C-alpha cells in the first residue's frame, strides 16, 4: 500500500535518476512538481530523504527482488563493479559531460545567458578521453558493470539524455560500442517512460 | 483548365516531384506554400483524409490527393499526349522499364543519396543540427555501389528506362539536385555516364524552371 | 507459350508476382532457383523479354492480362488508379517497413539464417506497426478494400509479408483492429490467394 512521493522539478536530472530507479523496480510512486529555495525530496510514510544518489539506492534496496537487483549488494564482485562505475559517472564522466548540457541547454533556455564556447570545447576534449575508456569497457561487456544492467548504467541516463539534445549528440557515433550501449539503455521500457517526462 | 493546386513548401523534394511533372506536361497550376507537418494540431477532416500526413496535398477540382508519387503519376496520366507520354503505359515493355527504375530510385538510390542531403543541407540550415559525418561516410559508400550500376546502365542508354526520358528519370531529380549543391557533387565526376545523364536532365527547360523554385526562403 | 518465374516460391517477391498471375488467370511456371549464388529477387521471362523486380513485374502482368472482369490497376480511371497508387506506396514505404522486420526476426532469422529472434527489433517494429494499423483500421471501416469498393494491386501487395506475419507470435495483433482483420480474411478467402498461400510453406 501507499505509493512514495518525489518532490522536485520533474525534468531535473536529480528527479530523473530517482524516477528511473522507481520504474525499474516497479514501485508505485507519485511525482509532485515543486521548485525550492539536495534537489529531489523523497517521502516514504514518515521517512523523508534528500539527495539523488542516496534516494536511488534507497529505492533499489527497498524494492529489491531476486530478479530485479540493480545494486547486487549480495555478490561482492558484481557490487564492486556497480560501485566503481557509479564513481566513474560521478567524478569522471559527468564532470566532463554535464557542463556541455548546462552551457548548450540550461544557460540559454532556463537561466538565460549565452553559450560559452571555451568551456564547451574544453568539456568536449575531456569527454572524448572519457569515451575512449568507455569504448573499451563496453567492447568487453554489454553494460558498465558486466553483462547485466545496474545502477551504474542507470546513473548515466539523465545527463546523457540531455546531452543527446545538444548539437553534439553525434559524438557518440564516433564510439560504436558506447553508442550501442546507449541504444541498449534507450530501449529499456523503464528508460523511455522517464525519457518522456523530459525535453525542455 | 481550372488550375490545379499543389499544397506544400516548394523547397520540399515531394513538392518538387509533383511540380516538375506538372511543368513537363505543360499543365496550369499554382503552388500554395504551407507546412501542414509543422502544425501539430489538425481538423478531423485532415486526419481522416490524410492520416499518414503524405506530402504534398493536391487539389484537382473536387478531388483531393496526397503522396507525391501517386500525385505525380496522376498528373502524368491526366495530361498525357502523344508527344509527352512519360509513363508509357501503352507500351508494356517500355512501361516495365519506367516502373523498374522508379523502384530503384524509391528503394535503392534515394535511400543511399538522401541521408547526405539531410546531413549536409536540410539539417545545418533548417534545423541547425551539424552534419553527422558518420552518417555521411556510410551513405557515400552505399551510394558509390549504386552509381556503378547507373554508370553501366547509362552507358547503354541516354535515360534510365531506355532511349527516352520518363517518370523514372524525373523521380531522381529533386533529391539529386540538393545532393549536387553539397561538396559531394564531385562524386559524380567518377561516373561520367551518370554525370552526362544528370547534365541532360539539368538542361531541360522544365527542370531549370523547378530548380529555380528550390531555394530556401528569406523572411 | 506460358511465362516463367525464376526464384524460390516461398520468397515474398516471388509470391507478389505469382499472386498477380493467379488473379489474372495466366498460365505460367515457377522455376525454383536462388539466383544470388541490384540482384532483384524474381526473374521473369515472357519469351523475348526478361524482367526483374517484383513490383515492376506484377504491374506488367496485371497490365498484359487486363480484362473487364480483372482490372487490378484501374489505369483507365484516373481517380481509382490514384487510390491504387497511394496505397501501393503506403505498403512500400509505411506498412512493409513496420511489419517486415517482425517476419524477419521471428521467422526468417531463426528458421533459415539460424539466428535467434532479436526482441528489441520486434518491440520497436511492433510500436511502429500499431500506429500504421490504426490508420488502416480507419480506412477499412470506410471501404472493403484499400483503394475503395474493389480489390486492387494495392491489396495484393500486402499479402506476402502479412501472410508470414500471421505465422509469428504476433499474428493476434490484428484482432485488435477488427476492420483490418475483416479485410485480411476477405483476402485470405480469395482463390488465387489460397493457391499462393499453399506454395509459401517450405520444408
Ligand atoms: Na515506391
Ligand atoms: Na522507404
Amino acid at each position: 500500500m501507499a505509493p512514495v512521493k518525489v518532490f522536485g522539478p520533474a525534468m531535473s536530472t536529480n528527479v530523473a535518476r530517482v524516477t528511473l530507479c522507481l520504474e525499474e523496480v516497479g514501485a508505485e510512486y507519485e511525482v509532485v512538481d515543486i521548485d525550492f529555495k539536495q534537489i529531489p525530496a523523497f517521502q516514504d510514510g514518515d521517512l523523508l530523504l534528500f539527495e539523488s544518489r542516496a534516494i536511488a539506492k534507497y529505492v533499489l534496496r527497498k524494492y529489491k527482488t531476486d530478479e530485479v537487483d540493480l545494486l547486487r549488494e549480495g555478490n561482492l564482485k558484481e557490487a564492486a563493479m556497480v560501485d566503481v562505475w557509479t564513481e566513474v559517472d560521478a567524478h569522471t564522466y559527468n564532470p566532463a559531460l554535464s557542463p556541455i548540457v548546462y552551457e548548450c541547454l540550461i544557460n540559454p533556455l532556463m537561466r538565460g545567458l549565452p553559450t560559452n564556447q571555451t568551456v564547451v570545447d574544453e568539456s568536449l576534449e575531456k569527454l572524448k578521453k572519457v569515451l575512449e575508456v568507455y569504448e573499451a569497457r563496453l567492447s568487453q561487456h554489454k553494460y558498465l558493470a558486466g553483462d547485466f544492467v545496474s545502477f551504474a548504467d542507470l546513473n548515466h541516463f539523465p545527463y546523457t539524455f540531455y546531452f543527446m539534445a545538444t548539437p553534439h549528440a553525434a559524438l557518440f557515433d564516433s564510439y560504436p560500442h558506447v553508442k550501442a550501449w546507449w541504444d541498449r539503455l534507450m530501449a529499456r521500457p523503464a528508460v523511455k517512460k522517464i525519457a518522456a517526462t523530459m525535453v525542455p
